[PDB]
C-alpha cells in the first residue's frame, strides 16, 4: 500500500529560490549539420518540436551548510528538496515555423478533382511544406517523462513476410529525451522503421520519430513519481488532403464499387493523407511566463524531488519561426544573380526556469525506511549515515564506536562518486547546486509566490 | 538587498492629472521620403508598426509650486512623482495595413504542386504582400524598455569564413528606441546584416531590425526600473507556404530520402518559409482607450518615476490601414490614362495620453540615501540640498553658514543644465511640465480614476 | 472588426520611388520595378446574434461625464451604425411576357437595400 509523502516528509517554513540565468540554443530547423566525412555537429538541429527537457540539479539539503540547524535532528532524520513553485520562461516573440519535404508522396489534390488523375509514373512526389499542429505543454516531476508511440512490433514465427508486406504494430514506450520529436499531425510513430518510403513526412522528421506522453501510464504510476504537475494544450485542423502515391498494399474489396470504365476503368489509389495545420497562435493562449503553484496533487508524491533531481519537460510550437538567412559572394554585380547568394535557415529558442523550494525533514524509523527502500532503494543509498554513539549501549560498544568512529577522520577522502543511472539517456543538465537563495524578494517568482501566499 | 519602494517612500494624499493634447504623426508606411541627392526627410516612415516610445517628462514635485507646503518637510526628504493611472488613446478607426516586397525572394507555391518545379533561373522574385502578425501592447517604466533579437555575433578566430558561409548569431538587447520594428511574423532580427539577399522580407523591414521586448531580462531586474507594468496582446497564423530562392547553403543528408530520377532526379530547395498573417481586428480584442490602474506591482519599484520621468511604449497594428491617394495630371482627357495619375501611399496614427500621479515625499536618512545612490547616484545629485544651519553647531561654524548662505543670494544664475544622458537615442518627447492639475474631475480619467478609488 | 480578404497592387506611376538601397536591381523581366504601393479587401467576417448590441435595453443611470443625460433644450442625439443587416436584395423585372427562352435583354436588373428602425426610450422629468 502506498501513500502521500506528506505521510512520512515533514515541511519546514523554510523557503528557496533558484533558477537559470537565462537559456538559449540555435540550430537548424530540419537537421543538424555535420561534416559530410566527419560526424562532428558543428551546427545541431533546433526547432521548436524538439522535446525540452531539463535535469534540473539541487544541492544537497542535508550536506547544505545552513545558518541555523536547529529546526531537526539529523539523529533522526533527513533533509529533503520539495518543489512548491515554478515558472517557464519563454523569450522569443510569438511566431510559427513550417516544415516539409522536396520530394514528399504526394499523389494529387483529393479535395476536389476535375477529371479523374493521371497515370502513375515515377517519383511524383514533390516538395510541400506545411504547418504542423499547434501544441503547447509542460510537466515535472522527480523521475523523467515516459513517451509512448508506433513502431514495428516483432511477429510470430509464420509467414516469413513477403517483401513489401505490411509490418506488424506495437505501441512502444520509452523515456522522452531532449530534442525528441513531439507529434506534428501526423501521429507518434517510428516513420523510419515504418516509413521505408523516406518521403511521408518532411525532413526534420523524415528520419525520426514522434513521441506522445502516455500520459494515461504516467499517472497510473502508483508513486506518481514520474510527473507530479502538468498541462497540455494541442489543436489542429485539415490544410488539404492528398493522396499517397506507389502500389497498392491492400486492394480495395470489388464489393464495396462498381468497376470502372475507360479512363474510370483503373481504379486510382485509395490511400489518402491530410495536411496538419496548428491555427493561429495568440497570447491569451499563451501557457508560459506563468507561474505554477504545485500545492496540492493527485499522486502520492508531492514535489518530493527525491535525489534532489528535477524534471522538466516542455514542447512549445507558439515561437517556431524560423529566420532565413542569405550571404552574397560577391559585393559586385548589380543585378540579381540566384548564384550569388547561399541560403540558409536558422531557429533560436529562448528559455528561464525559476522554482521555489520548500525544505523538508524526513524522521526515519523502521517502516519509514523500509516504505522508501521499497519504494526506491537509492534514496537511502545515496544518504549517508555517519556512525552514532549507541544508546546505553556497552561500555565495549560504544568503546569500539569511538575508534572506528576516531579513525574515521583520518583525512582519507576517496569517495568514488556514482554513477549516472540514466547516463544512456541525455537532456538539457541544469545545475543549480549554487543558485538557491533565502530572500526572494530579490526575485519575482519570490515575491508573487510570497505575496501569493502571503505567509 | 533590495526593497520596494514603498520602504522608504512615503505617499501623499495628493493627486494629480495630466495628459497630452492629442498627439498625431502620419508619414509612409514602408519608408520615409527625402531628397535623392539629399536626406533631409521632407516625409517620414510611418507605419503601425513601429514602436511608439515616450519620453514624458514631469515637472519636479521639489521645485513646483504648491499651495499649501505643511503636509512634509524640505528640511527631511524630497518629492517625487509617482503615477497611478494611465489611459492610452488611439484616435484611428480600427483597420489593417498590409506589407510586401517586388521582388520578394519568392520560389514557388510549396502548399500544393501538381507537379515537380521548374528551374532556378536568375532573379525569380516577385511581388507580394501580406498581413503581419497582429499585436498590440504596452508598457511603462521610469527606464527606457529593452528588446532583444538577432545579429551576426562576433565569431571566433579560426576559418576565415569562406564567403557566403553562414554567419553565427547571437541574441542582443538593445534600447528599443521610437518607431523600431515590431516583429511582424518573422522573428526578431537585423535583416540587413542577417539577409544580404536584400528581399527576403517586405520593403518595409527589409532594412530594418525587428526587436522584441526581453520581457524576461526586464523583469528579472532587481530594482526593475525598466518596467512596472505591461500587457501583451500577438497573434498570428500560416497565410502561405514559399520555397525560398538561390543556392543551397547546406545541403540535405542522403540518409534522409531516395535519389530523385528525370525531371526529380535533381533536388529542389528544401529552405521554406511562409506568409505570416495576424487575423482580423477587433473591438472586444482592443486594449487601449481603457483605464490602468498601477496600484500594485510586483516589481521593487512601484511607478516612482524617478527624475520625474516616464517611459510609455506603445505598439499597435489594430489600425494599420493605410490610404492609397492618388492625384492626376490633368484635368482633361475623357479615357482612364495610366500615366495620367500618381499613385501615392500614406498612413496616419492618432495617440493621447493622460496619466494621474500621487506626491510622494521621502525622509533621507544615511542609509536611506545609501541605498538610493547605490540604486542610481543620479536621483539625489538631481535634487538640491539648499545649505542649512548646523543644529547646535560652534558658532563659528553656524557663523560662517549665514556668510556663504548669504553670499547664496547674489543674483548669479549660472546654473549649467545637465546632458541628456540618453541623448543618443530619441523618441517621442512629451512635456507636462505645464500640464498638471488638481480638480480631476475637470477630466474623465480624473472622474474614472477618482470614483473609482472613491476616496 | 474586420481583416484580409485579398492583397493587391494599385496600377498607375510611382508617386514616390523605391530607394535602390532597400534592394538588388532586376533583370530581364525583372529589370523594371513593379508597383510596390499594395493594398488590401477587407472582410467583415460572419455576423452573429449573440454579437449583436441592439434589440437591448440600456440604462444611462450613471455617465463618467459631468451632463448626465440632459436632454438640453428637450432635444436629443441618437447616433447608429449597423452593418449585420446589410444584404441588399437584387430585383428583376422582364420587359415580355413571352420568349420561352432566357434572353439576358429581356430582364432589368436592380439593387435595393432596406433599413428597419424603432426607438423607445424613458425619461425622468427634473
Amino acid at each position: 500500500k502506498v501513500v502521500s509523502t506528506d505521510e512520512y516528509v515533514a515541511r519546514t517554513n523554510i523557503y528557496y529560490h533558484a533558477g537559470t540565468s537565462r537559456l538559449l540554443a540555435v540550430g537548424h530547423p530540419y537537421f543538424p549539420i555535420k561534416k559530410p566525412n566527419n560526424n562532428k555537429i558543428l551546427v545541431p538541429k533546433v526547432s521548436g518540436l524538439q522535446y525540452r527537457v531539463f535535469r534540473i540539479h539541487l544541492p544537497d539539503p542535508n550536506k547544505f551548510g545552513f545558518p541555523d540547524t536547529s529546526f531537526y535532528n539529523p539523529d533522526t532524520q533527513r533533509l529533503v528538496w520539495a518543489c512548491v513553485g515554478v515558472e517557464v520562461g519563454r523569450g522569443q516573440p510569438l511566431g510559427v515555423g513550417i516544415s516539409g519535404h522536396p520530394l514528399l508522396n504526394k499523389l494529387d489534390d483529393t479535395e476536389n478533382a476535375s477529371a479523374y488523375a493521371a497515370n502513375a509514373g515515377v517519383d511524383n512526389r514533390e516538395c510541400i511544406s506545411m504547418d504542423y499542429k499547434q501544441t503547447q505543454l509542460c510537466l515535472i516531476g522527480c523521475k523523467p517523462p515516459i513517451g509512448e508511440h508506433w513502431g514495428k512490433g516483432s511477429p510470430c514465427t509464420q509467414v516469413a513476410v513477403q517483401p513489401g508486406d505490411c509490418p506488424p504494430l506495437e505501441l512502444i514506450n520509452t523515456v522522452i529525451q531532449d530534442g525528441d520529436m513531439v507529434d506534428t499531425g501526423f501521429g507518434a510513430m517510428d516513420f523510419t522503421t515504418l516509413q521505408a518510403n523516406k518521403s511521408e513526412v518532411p525532413l526534420d522528421i523524415c528520419t525520426s520519430i514522434c513521441k506522445y506522453p502516455d500520459y494515461i501510464k504516467m499517472v497510473s504510476e502508483p508513486y506518481g513519481d514520474s510527473l507530479f504537475f502538468y498541462l497540455r494544450r494541442e489543436q489542429m485542423f485539415v490544410r488539404h488532403l492528398f493522396n499517397r502515391a506507389g502500389t497498392v498494399g491492400e486492394n480495395v474489396p470489388d464489393d464495396l464499387y462498381i468497376k470502372g470504365s475507360g479512363s474510370t476503368a483503373n481504379l486510382a489509389s485509395s490511400n489518402y493523407f491530410p495536411t496538419p495545420s496548428g491555427s493561429m497562435v495568440t497570447s491569451d493562449a499563451q501557457i508560459f511566463n506563468k507561474p505554477y503553484w504545485l500545492q496540492r496533487a493527485q499522486g502520492h508524491n508531492n514535489g518530493i524531488c527525491w535525489g534532489n533531481q528535477l524534471f522538466v519537460t516542455v514542447v512549445d510550437t507558439t515561437r517556431s519561426t524560423n529566420m532565413s538567412l542569405c550571404a552574397a559572394i560577391s559585393t559586385s554585380e548589380t543585378t540579381y544573380k540566384n548564384t550569388n547568394f547561399k541560403e540558409y535557415l536558422r531557429h533560436g529558442e529562448e528559455y528561464d526556469l525559476q522554482f521555489i523550494f520548500q525544505l523538508c525533514k524526513i524522521t526515519l524509523t523502521a517502516d519509514v525506511m523500509t516504505y522508501i527502500h521499497s519504494m526506491n532503494s537509492t534514496i537511502l543509498e545515496d544518504w549517508n549515515f555517519g556512525l552514532q554513539p549507541p544508546p546505553g549501549g556497552t561500555l565495549e560498544d560504544t568503546y569500539r564506536f569511538v575508534t572506528s568512529q576516531a579513525i574515521a577522520c583520518q583525512k582519507h577522502t576517496p569517495p568514488a562518486p556514482k554513477e549516472d543511472p540514466l547516463k544512456k539517456y541525455t537532456f538539457w543538465e541544469v545545475n543549480l547546486k549554487e543558485k538557491f537563495s533565502a530572500d526572494l524578494d530579490q526575485f519575482p517568482l519570490g515575491r508573487k509566490f510570497l505575496l501569493q501566499l502571503g505567509l
